[PDB]
């Protein structure tokens, strides 16, 4: 009997790589906001920690920065995944799937993440399995070419991601790729892909 | 209703300042191993995650490696408070409380910690009493002095206590009497106090 | 049970930038002052404190300044939330939201508000949501573009406000659209829009 | 009806200068825990704001930081006078009342507290005054020497306090005596005087 099994209500993720225009999409939802549970743009948060940006500090010093970062978006994601509500539909941008299935698993690979924090994470990731009640019943995947996420995070230009190479991006779009579309992950909920070009 | 609420058996909590002896002291329980749930010696897990000693790293280069130590640290905690057993007592050795209440905090105030790791750790850490339920029925404090807990740390002789300064065991003594004596934290169940600092 | 809870009748809050003709839209309702309880425009409490303008200190050093000017708003702010009266609808010049979740904001973004500043801003309104019933059933946001409200700025000619660039109302307006349109902000009650560009 | 009116066990409050011993006169209630809410020491409070340490940072620069720490210690000591219990006695370390009639006093009479900020704070005393309800039974004041307060504030060696003269605990000491023996602010319930100089 995990924390907050049976207080969900079917639930939506809107996924995607950077700049695949997550919270444009939930934007169309606001009109009902009376029968939905809408919770988005959570990098908002990972920039204001009580005035600390982690965001900020991740991008400058990785090696040191990004274990408690991605620790830090784990808990978010955790908050609004079991966050209470009486409304019949939750729709959530982002999820604890993509930090642990993506961005983790690629700050590992390029090496930001050392083994003995990646571990840490990973078992982390574990006990969150079995303590923690994690509704999901469908995910939203907007689809993107690396290059389009990366035009628009040029457009977009936060300061904290001035130097986010195209690279960084195909790696991470692969790994939305081996988890949304190739299915190489254990997880194991349906998926509408989107065409978000 | 929180994760492992309703699940727990009296539960004991062993604390006290480095080298005070609570492996020792929960050492004398072993022979009622079939009738107590004894979960002890947790450094043992921190010095080898699938390999990587956390605790050395940790001392080596606190500024990089304690909010990872921390983390690990918490969820062994977890792990341990949220085991499943039959038995109608659990007796662990250290806590979650003495890792938030004791360490991060000495860890915060010395610069180990910056700002930005403290306050996710916190944040966890107000997560966890929201969501995980810790039994705690009594605490036994195995009160030493400084001086005491510094010459049998010296004598054990762990490769990765060999920098820790008397300081460091003075900042963490007025921690735990804090907390266990002074009930300065929110954390509120029956103390036990022992003198640790005989044979 | 808050202070103020259940005391309040039905209440209406009017938000938008600076310059965005709040008071306007307000006087509007002065021929039912007697049916309606109407609270307006508080910056005439800001500019003077027992004599002394808070504003003015503000905008000429905010980074000694704006905390407790942020701080004497959210007072006024609650006064009026607050206030007690027999009519069956109440109608308010801005309130303690935007305060939190526009002004109070961007001065920490900007630097205005050291952190420790902030915390404790953030702090008491954590305690106020706690303690003070604030009754807000709808807001009427007087939705402008930045580059309108900023014409109406120079026009209007507060001698306080003779610094404040364009940029400062692009990130207020930002801070208005992200709490009334797009809801990023816990508090929810109805919003209606209106073209305030004229 | 005042936030927390009615909530309240019979209330203790203990007062007297810096260095005055409160929390050591405090720490022999320990062992009654479980019969009495007991809330000690809040300068850790103070000193530790999600990791801002304000106390530090009024001492270091308080025309700019006073205002915020004051208005922080207010904050805190309003958590400790509306927390609720079920236990029948309560007994807190200071209160409201002294950081009102002493501190924020005297830090207006010594500039670091400019008018608008003193003004500002003032303001929400008499806004907390008529929403916040305050339990106050009896005040334990803890009386010393201003030379003694001063003595035991060297020997402690507190690193924020290295620069505090001994005047600061002369006009601090008058300021309770002012309160708590003269008789000479808007408050009043039972006083028991306790020589501290012991
Ligand atoms: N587990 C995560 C999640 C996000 N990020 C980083 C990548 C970006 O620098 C920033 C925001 O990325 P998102 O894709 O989550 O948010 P966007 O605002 O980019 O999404 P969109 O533009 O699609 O709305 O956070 C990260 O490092 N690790
Ligand atoms: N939250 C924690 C818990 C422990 N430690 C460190 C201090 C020691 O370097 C090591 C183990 O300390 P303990 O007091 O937990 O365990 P001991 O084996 O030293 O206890 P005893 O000697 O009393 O059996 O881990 C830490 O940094 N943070
Ligand atoms: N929490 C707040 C509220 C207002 N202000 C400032 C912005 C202006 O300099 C002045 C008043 O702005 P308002 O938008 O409250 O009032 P106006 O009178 O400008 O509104 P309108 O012109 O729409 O009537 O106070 C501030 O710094 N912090
Ligand atoms: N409204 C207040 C209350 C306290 N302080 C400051 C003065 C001291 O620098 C510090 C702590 O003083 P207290 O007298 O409240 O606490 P102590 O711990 O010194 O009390 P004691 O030593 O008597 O237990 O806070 C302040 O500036 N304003």
């Amino acid at each position: 009997t995990k924390y907050a099994e049976g207080t969900q209500p079917f639930t939506v993720l809107i996924e995607g790589n950077i700049g695949s225009g997550k919270t444009t999409y939930l934007n169309h939802f606001e009109k009902y906001k009376n029968d939905i549970c809408l919770l988005t743009e959570p990098v908002e948060k990972w920039r204001n920690v009580n005035g600390v940006n982690l965001l900020e500090l991740m991008y400058k010093d990785p090696k040191k920065w990004a274990m408690p970062f991605q620790s830090y978006v784990t808990l978010t994601m955790l908050q609004s995944h079991t966050a209470p509500t009486n409304k019949k539909l939750k729709i959530m941008e982002r999820s604890i799937f993509s930090a642990r299935y993506c961005f983790v698993e690629n700050m590992r690979r390029n090496g930001s993440l050392e083994q003995g924090m990646y571990n840490t994470l990973e078992e982390w990731y574990k006990f969150i399995e079995e303590s923690i009640h994690v509704q999901a019943d469908l995910i939203i995947y907007l689809r993107t070419s690396p290059e389009v996420a990366y035009e628009r995070i040029r457009q977009r230009a936060r300061s904290e991601e001035s130097c986010v190479p195209l690279k960084y991006l195909q790696e991470l779009h692969e790994l939305h790729e081996d988890w949304l579309i190739h299915q190489r992950r254990p997880q194991s909920c349906k998926v509408l892909v989107l065409d978000a070009d």
